[PDB]
């Protein structure tokens, strides 16, 4: 039954966008694409030239019945969220209504600290951008969860397993996170949801 | 200078076919996407349902001077790349000309195996499918690198890193590999081609 909202724009980091779309479909978690794209153009080119097709134009689904809303990062993806009135009004419908947010890479430092999103809570981002997180709010770990504020950010491509993982864990929890996690070979220093 | 053919197929697993190109174009490799076992249509639906849109159909660039052919896993993939004859010869075309076939996953199994394109080259792939691979084959390893057959093979979505960067490594070098693994916030355990 769980279901999650992945946003996509001309420039997103195809890396973390499709990890964490596999990682959830993986986990039985419902998964639609939304294009943020200013014209509604499904057919998005990545930042590295991945040519990848969203489902829906955000108008279309933004008001759907999803879980958590996930913002991959990429500098001119995050940079077309930050700019588009629909995205940023969602993000916030999301965390008002008490759902998640997830933001990886350059999303949380380009979208939700210029907004004011989350002014209070922990984040994390791209390290090359952490000063561009407020002071306070800065944790250098793979994946940061304040469930204060329903707020799940994570670093780079190279976090995007860790970063769907703790989407599987919040939605589904533990034991699929673990069984996820069992079936793809991943290196010894992601957490694996079992002790 | 030096480019890759990455192929596509209907139940290609997406992660392993993008964070491959996007590592290869991080490196300075230009990348080409064919699709196989589709009659042209570069519209390509992966394993977990992203849709990617390859560039050209391989019968048009499979005669193009790349460095090295990539293989995506997922089983679907594999199982068209197997059946496609024009990919099994333009696999061994590239081996007999000097160049790089890189293979992940259920590739390995699924089409170097059957087809003998290897017979005493050593091989690591998904490790269910282990018995798949003669057994005076078989490696267990993130990463096998036989420079005697100029074979590279990988395990699953969560060695696409390590296979991505092995890549860049024979192609355009150590220092290269390090600049791109220093980008992506990299798990502890992946190998980061340091000095
Ligand atoms: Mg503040
Ligand atoms: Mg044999």
């Amino acid at each position: 039954s769980a279901s999650a909202l992945v946003c996509l724009a001309p420039g997103s980091e195809e890396t973390e966008a499709v990890t964490t779309i596999d990682l959830l479909v993986r986990g039985g978690i419902k998964v639609t694409t939304a294009s943020v794209a200013s014209d509604g153009n499904l057919a998005i080119t990545c930042s590295r030239g991945v040519k990848l097709l969203a489902d829906a134009p955000l108008v279309e689904v933004a008001d759907g019945e999803y879980d958590v809303i996930v913002l991959p990062g990429g500098i001119k993806g995050a940079e077309c969220f930050r700019d588009s009135t629909l995205l940023v009004e969602t993000v916030k419908q999301f965390h008002r209504s008490g759902r998640i947010v997830a933001a990886i890479c350059a999303a949380p430092a380009t979208v939700l600290v210029p907004h004011d999103i989350f002014p209070i809570g922990n984040m994390t981002g791209f390290p090359t951008l952490k000063d561009k997180i407020p002071a306070e709010q800065w944790l250098d770990k793979r994946v940061v969860w304040d469930a204060r504020v329903k707020l799940l950010t994570s670093q780079g491509p190279g976090t995007a397993i860790d970063f769907g993982l703790k989407i599987i864990d919040l939605l589904v929890g533990r034991e699929k996170a673990h069984e996820v996690a069992s079936q793809l070979v991943m290196a010894a220093g992601i957490y694996n949801y079992y002790e």
